């Protein structure tokens, strides 16, 4: 049937995007350290501070000051006219420490369900619409830090709205992108830049018709942004971190949280399985269901959803994700690497549907498609 | 197979600054329920932090209204991990004070994506496994308060994993329950009041089989809690908040925002719209997402899902939602009757199923399905 | 002997503090003289923590008022290291109903005991016209003028931060001249030093001090560290009542401990200092002596003090066992009794926190309103 | 006449943030003696706020050093006011990596006072060195059982009675102390009087004039933090002599010895406290004027108020010739590279005889070197 999608992102100037990416950096230079740390690093940003807060179990030793600087001036606040300042803000530490057979049958904790998915609808196996908006914030930081356009500002969302027809992408209905910016432009010397140099070389010109909407500043001055009047917490943007709302979510966010947090290291699992699925062919698009129960490590039921588009049974796509993925709570960590400091990067633009991480290796599809029995 | 939802009662961090976020919208509508109200909370050992932005004519004092939130949680004595008269409270909110000719005409206040769930799988058109793991941890609650199990301490979880077979539900898999309480307390006397007094009052015997597995406190005593050793923000419970799982999420946090926020009304107007069209008859489960544009009056898109229930085609739902609810932000307001404070009760125990909230209210369901032509 | 006294502009980070905790006081006085006030200020790079307990009526934004006092002092701009628009306020200050304790505990308020212990020191000697020691009078001159010539627009390069230090020569107890002046000032970035040296001590140094005392001996040092661009609350902290010498007598008296700023007139260690200036400076005035100090005492809970001294270091002109009798005659010292003496409940203590709370003549505890009735009284004429 | 004096036991609020300032310093000195440290605290219901800046190769946690302070000076309970095992504790230090010394000249031109009087065994003003002996001992007959009612913040107040130099007598006294809720005031008043002001205060200074005020406004339950602020800094009199020398500003907690603040005034106790113990004088104030840029003090005046042994102008020339007062060399000459100073931020820094500042081991060369 007809109808439209929308999800959004925001750039890494965002304050919620802020807080998440100070958290991975706490996290990121612990694991440095000690990989196998217990982290459970909080962030709060408004007008003139950072407070990182929380509680870790490590022996490494961090400044947190210069992490918090060092990421803020990298993300671009440099000066009080864009309304944050990494050399001049508040740092304030609130971060509770304490001291630091078969692991890999070691049972969860909880009774809980994480979701993963995957779709063939673009090449990196994601939704349409998060995609895209990732690709459009990541666009504008892009063109901000390389000198293309020099009075842009950190802090920027997008949104676009797809319209599908029979489960296919038919075009771009709605593109939405603020974008923050220094005192002298005006704002339609803005628009057309932004047009030129961030929507257009993003956006495919076959979806794009004359019927399409473009809000770009729609209401106007974007000059004082960031956490300038305006708090960033860490895990307050979980949905544009993973599917944009075309996938269910269990709960939980990821940054901040070492690996041994099932809330992450089992949804980068999950995401895994369903890319290798879609990767395979076993599908053109999947979510997964993996519910745990208490006590136990092996999942206590995968639900592999493919929405009509399975191109082999059912009930043989859960029998290949029991015979060739890991999913105990410790295993999936160790089928991952996951061990590593990797995370800063995660924290803008997306966790999912991005180059190099270890839950986006498509190295099962091949094993997948042959033991499912086609070609 | 099983699909599970989880919540926490008033005392768990999390939940403690959506109550606070709240506690304070609400003292300020009830001088200004015109105000604009942002109030973000961050809550770990020793201390609150209420930060945010507000623009109304209203006299609060914060840290009052902080300590009774906490108070009235019940966090009184440093052997709980937290007392409310003498934590520390620290203020960071900035104050301002206080455009069409039809007020129903303005934009958006940001932009952003919200979805709306029901199903008839319930009698309140809610999902069960996130409905009785509210009730349990309510039920915590009032049998804390009303002075049935007065050992009982503010900190509690549930979680419930429902069984399913052809899309219905089968039966209750598991129930997980942990709540804190005093140190006079053995766990044996705690596993059987907890049993008598709070879990078989709250879930349906027809559910409960020899199959069903009960886990209560399954980690032993629990006697420190809530922000102690722990970290507590606003907005990180959207989930448990929401439909547990069961249906999508457009991203944004609830408490702490006055009805001008999108993120909040549209999420409500989304479920009345959903509940509405269950109750009907039109599907036996429905969800809606909406989206915006700041500084945009009409949604940038509506999509209604029924999958496959629907009674009628779906492109006739998707008029009878454009016919008769009013989507546009301040159309949110006035439909649902939103500018009082009324905030505070949906910042625990789930802001939908409760019938008493105008959003839960089904006054639409004859007119749409006389509008649809069923009979 | 030499004799030094110093003093810091309303830039430096504690006197920052100072400002923003009588700022909040006077806003609260504004709607409630009486109310009670302990306001704490605590400021480093970035943030204000603004701190403390009230008991009032009053409904005041203490963001607001912290916002415009940095915005006053002049810290506008992140170039400087503190921005009054972008810097972070936290609040923490617990509120009380009332503004007293409603109707006073006593049939007469006047016999209202203490709120606390403590003891306290005034001084006044006739060293100079405004009978002040002359090191700390010079020091506060010095960086009061800074501040004058940054904002009239005379140097708009300047910036808030600022410290000043005198050294006088002494003999025979008189002043023989100044031996050395200290004056270090933030600026901005496109002023060299050179520049700033030459222009300090036309605007700043030359207008300020007794050309008498000024010889080719006098040390000047002007940016003895050079470069001064970031300055207040920038890789520094600034807290309320770390600068009570300063805000005294510079040194050259005893001082009982108590903080000034952030504090009610019913708090003794600021209302009991300034009616001992009172008493020691119209003791002065009148004659009786050439420098007099004075300390009183509280019991928390009791009206009469629990001791007075009158010192004169051998320079009173009636016996001191007149002097102390006078004292008891000619001025109330219990709590209550300083408050209705100096008519204190009104908001004019932001203006005490910078540049010194004695020897400025419009306040009420500079008036020699008694001098001429010691006099008379101790039959001098 | 009369002179008065108070003093503040280790759980008052303002000493609660010296000694967490001091202990953070202590920490790192352990590990690295010549950091630079300026740490300032401040502490409110429910919170510690540690602030400042340091420059040092150490690696200490904040937290657990706070809280341990806390924990000793005994705020365990929500009951009392404030608990070290769950009040929030904060930390906002700037921290800069590590980067004839003794010829260093001072940075400012300067003034240290310092102080000496033989009316007491430890070379102190008689009303400070009574108020802390009394808060100090309300902290041991706290902590060693005897009156375990009593709880961490109490303040004390002498007021003495002079003629010509001479101690005559006590006039008032006050003691007041926080306390568990279960004892009532006439129990506490009496146990405060036998166990607490009767076994410190010299019987023949006491007499049925003397007025004893002990917890005269009554309950005293919640305390320390709870409902008043404590600053770093804000006890400098109570830190030093009680009021009876003068002050040139400049508080001591937090800060490393290279601070001139607190250094500089450790060697002007010494050199005064050495001066009385050599018996050259009775009572005596030390000025110390510094140059910027030079580091021998350009002046010192050494005030005897007319009890000298000795012609005044020898002390100075005998202060030259014992004491090396630079700033740097004076670090020196006292020994100050030492994890010392927790132990200095609660009861007085001057007048306790263990610590470096209050050795009078140059007394004896004084005497031989004068006439005598
Ligand atoms: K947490
Ligand atoms: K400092
Ligand atoms: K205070
Ligand atoms: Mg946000
Ligand atoms: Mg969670
Ligand atoms: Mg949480
Ligand atoms: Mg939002
Ligand atoms: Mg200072
Ligand atoms: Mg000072
Ligand atoms: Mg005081
Ligand atoms: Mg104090």
């Amino acid at each position: 049937a007809k109808h439209l999608f929308t999800s959004e992102s925001v750039s890494e100037g965002h304050p919620d995007k802020i807080a998440d990416q100070i958290s991975d950096a706490v996290l990121d230079a612990i694991l440095e350290q000690d990989p196998k740390a217990r982290v459970a690093c909080e962030t709060y940003v408004k007008t003139g501070m950072v407070l990182v807060g929380g509680e870790i179990t490590t022996s490494a030793w961090v400044d947190i000051e210069e992490i918090t600087r060092n990421t803020v001036r990298e993300i671009g606040y440099v000066h009080s006219d864009m309304g944050f300042d990494a050399n001049s803000c508040a740092v304030l530490s609130a971060i509770g420490k304490q001291s630091p057979a078969d692991p890999l049958e070691q049972g969860a904790g909880d009774q809980g369900l994480m979701f993963g998915y995957a779709t063939n609808e673009t090449d990196v196996l994601m939704p349409a619409p998060i995609t895209y908006a990732h690709r459009l914030v990541q666009r504008q930081a892009e063109v901000r830090k390389n000198g293309t356009l020099p009075w842009l500002r950190p802090d920027a969302k997008s949104q676009v709205t797809f319209q599908y027809d029979d489960g296919k992408i038919v075009g771009i209905d709605a593109v939405v992108l603020s974008t923050q910016h220094s005192e002298e432009i005006d704002q339609k010397s803005l628009q057309e830049a932004v047009m030129e140099e961030i929507i257009k070389p993003i956006l495919p010109a076959e979806w794009l018709t004359s019927a399409t909407k473009f809000f770009i500043n729609p209401t106007g001055r974007f000059v004082i942004g960031g956490p300038m009047g305006d708090c960033g917490l860490t895990g307050r943007k979980i949905i544009v971190d993973t599917y944009g709302g075309m996938a269910r979510h269990g709960g939980g966010a990821f940054s901040g949280k070492d690996p041994s947090k099932v809330d992450r290291s089992a949804a980068y699992a999950a995401r895994y399985v369903a890319k290798n699925i879609v990767a395979a062919g076993l599908a053109d698009r999947c979510e997964i269901q993996v519910s745990y129960a208490i006590g136990v490590a092996e999942p206590t039921s995968i639900m592999v959803e493919t929405f009509g588009t399975e191109k082999v049974p059912s009930e043989q796509l859960t029998l290949l994700v029991r015979e060739f993925f890991d999913l105990r709570p410790y295993g999936l960590i160790q089928m991952l690497d996951l061990l590593h400091p990797i995370y800063k990067e995660t924290a803008a633009y997306g966790h999912f549907g991005r180059e190099h991480f270890p839950w986006e290796k498509t190295d099962k599809a091949q094993l997948l498609r042959d033991a499912a029995g086609l070609k």
